[PDB]
């Protein structure tokens, strides 16, 4: 009889253990995930007009959308027991399955209304023929406080994909409002060609009565990934039955990519998934003044292609402009990217679903936020999108988790030396201004929702480390490491301009003991933050299900003028470890998340790391231990 003892070597085959034996071993305490079982794409979030509460949704066990609510964005309550499902398959419109959907706060009967993909046939994949009628978009209305969504007793409101278009996918509807879209669609084909006339109309746009837009994510066979745009018919904010097709407002060539190298924004792949239409400002989210941003997952593959398998799942984002529908019979409106990147560089991070969080929300009132925010929840698949090599699933009793809620806004990088590092082609930023001597850059800002970050540091024990400099290769253990796998690690690493050309690697080793360690370091060679998981788990060698491949993401440190002086921009790191869930944040404009399934309880040492190449200076290194409980009621 083998009882779990994590002070002793792991059994050779974890999959032989009894059910639920590994339930708590790698489970997080401050993240969003169901009480048990598997979690898929997060979805149906919305602020309830009546209560001001923020509702969170997510696919659960491949059997529908489950939910939970929060009043503070730090802590959550399940909407119900027995899975806490809001809506499940089996209706006339979704006999086979219920996929992602989005909510209009004041919809039918003036109640929260969910527009979702009702599935009638399987399988569905961009690499095989699409079965007509596979995915339609249906409506359901929130009842009993939103603890459940009742499907309207009629067929889908969008019963078919675009006429005669051979789509690769037609799902994940996302609703939004837009001053610019309303203006571009109201003005003349000629009167709307000039920003002057438009801007004047946008200034008068009134959100409260604007019509809703719907972006359905997908692609076209033999053509390319794309987003299909619709809007309440005739621009009638009161029309919920008929949705006029505005065309493929955004499409890219099959497996093409941002830039000529596919260096900063992966590839557009073969199919677009779970779109979000954001409107960001430097302070938050404004559908009247915000710049158009889009986050989406793209499904890619190497060659030869393996039918029904998407080998690459990129969690991307793009920003650009929207204009009138060229002159061709193309979309009435068109989104043109100016810059693009990754919302999260994690292999397993994917299907981001966010929502506008009004300053009028109970969450914001309580925390005192006076602007509208856009909160995004990234999915962290637990079994490499079901391609894991026999992960001990029955033993764990659950699969997957969502990452920490993140605030998305326009982030600026000031006092940046305008040089090659800034003018490169196909990057994740644009120059907002310049005098040819220094410039302000504009990119997507990615930060942990402020109430969540505060909650993480609420009751945490704080242990600081003295500023340090390393020149020769070295691994220096902290003066005091945490005694648990729940902590927030912060640190600033300063590099000399002479390091850009060096094969320098500097960072930390975490979750470490004699037989285990996880490395996190910056690498100038390819300007990337890297998470070496080759030694993360003592159990990985004999259990291939526990992926141990290296994770990395691109992060360029710009030459800037800090105190009237030039220097390589400081690497501002924040690593959050809710157990096996590791999230690496950098300079408010980067995120890389992965699983670090360390085995031993002793594996909690933290060390400074330097490979002797180049030089590094560590400043303001600190550790907050304990985090907090995201689900008190459980
Ligand atoms: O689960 C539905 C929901 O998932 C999204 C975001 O991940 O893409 C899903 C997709 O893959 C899932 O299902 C395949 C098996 O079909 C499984 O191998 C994979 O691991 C799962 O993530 O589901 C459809 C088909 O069932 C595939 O085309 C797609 O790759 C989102 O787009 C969808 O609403």
């Amino acid at each position: 009889s083998y009882h779990l003892d994590t002070t002793a070597p792991p059994p050779t085959n974890l999959s032989t253990l009894p059910n639920n034996t590994l339930f708590h071993l790698w489970r997080p305490r401050a993240h969003i995930l169901p009480a048990e079982g598997q979690i898929g794409d997060p979805c149906a979030h919305y602020t309830d007009p009546s209560t001001g509460l923020f509702h969170v949704g997510f696919l659960h066990d491949g059997d529908g959308i489950a939910g939970a609510t929060t009043a503070n964005l730090a802590t959550y309550t399940d909407t119900s027991d027995n899975g806490s499902f809001l809506i499940q398959p089996g209706g006339k419109n979704d006999p086979v399955a219920v996929f992602d959907g989005a909510v209009i706060p004041v919809g039918v009967n003036n109640t929260p209304t969910l527009l979702y993909t009702s599935v009638s046939f399987l399988p569905i994949h961009w690499s095989i023929p699409y079965t007509r009628g596979s995915e339609t978009q249906s409506l359901a209305v929130a009842r009993d406080g939103g603890r459940r969504f009742d499907k309207l007793d009629q067929g889908p409101v969008i019963a078919d994909h675009p006429f005669a278009v051979d789509v690769t996918a037609f799902r994940a509807p996302f609703v939004f409002r837009s001053a610019r879209l309303d203006v571009l669609l109201s003005l003349d084909e000629e009167v709307a060609r000039n920003e002057t006339a438009v801007q004047q109309a946008v200034d008068g746009w009134t959100e409260k009565n604007a019509p809703w837009y719907v972006a359905v994510s997908g692609g076209v066979h033999g053509v390319g990934p794309a987003q299909f745009l619709y809007r309440q018919n005739g621009g009638n904010a009161s029309e919920f039955q008929y949705w006029e097709y505005l065309g493929e407002w955004w499409q890219e060539a099959t497996n093409s990519s941002w830039g000529d190298e596919g260096t900063w924004a992966g590839r557009w792949g073969f199919n677009f998934e779970t779109g979000n239409v954001l409107f960001l400002t430097e302070e938050g989210h404004d559908p009247q003044t915000g710049e158009v941003f889009v986050t989406l997952g793209t499904e890619g593959s190497g060659l030869p292609i393996v039918p029904q398998v998407s080998s690459i799942h990129d969690m991307l984002w793009a920003a650009g402009e929207v204009g009138v529908g060229s002159e061709q019979e193309g979309a009435k409106v068109e989104f043109s990217p100016s810059m693009a990147g990754f919302l999260d560089w994690g292999f397993s991070a994917y299907a981001a679903a966010g929502k506008v969080l009004p300053a009028s929300s109970a969450v914001s009132k309580t925390s005192g936020v006076e602007v509208d925010r856009y909160v995004s929840f990234v999915w962290l698949t637990g079994d490499q999108y079901e391609q894991a090599d026999g992960f001990p699933t029955a033993q764990q009793g659950w699969t997957g988790s969502l990452l920490l809620p993140r605030e998305l806004k326009v982030q600026t990088v000031e006092n940046v030396v305008d040089n090659e590092l800034v003018r490169e082609e196909g990057v994740s930023w644009v120059v907002g201004e310049s005098d040819n001597q220094t410039a302000t850059l504009r990119t997507l800002g990615i930060t942990i929702a402020r109430e969540t970050k505060a909650a993480l540091l609420a009751n945490g024990s704080v242990t600081a480390e003295e500023d340090r400099t390393l020149q020769t290769a070295a691994v220096v253990p902290f003066a005091q490491s945490p005694s648990s796998k729940f902590f927030v690690l912060t640190a600033q690493l300063e590099f000399p301009a002479s390091a850009r050309s060096s094969p320098l690697q500097s960072g930390f080793e975490i979750l470490a003991s004699e037989l285990e360690r996880t490395a996190i370091y910056y690498q100038f060679s390819n300007e990337s933050l890297v998470v070496d998981r080759s030694q993360t788990s003592a159990a990985a060698p004999t259990n291939p299900g526990l992926d141990s491949f290296t994770e990395s993401g691109k992060l360029r440190l710009f030459d800037v003028i800090e105190n009237g002086q030039e220097q390589v921009e400081t690497l501002d790191l924040t690593v959050v470890v809710d157990n096996a869930v590791v999230e690496v944040y950098a300079n408010g404009r980067f995120a890389l998340s992965t699983w670090a399934r360390s085995w031993y309880d002793n594996s909690t040492q933290i060390r400074f790391f330097h490979n002797g190449e180049g030089e590094v200076q560590f400043r303001n290194v600190s550790v907050s231990e304990g985090l907090y409980n995201a689900w008190p009621e459980r």
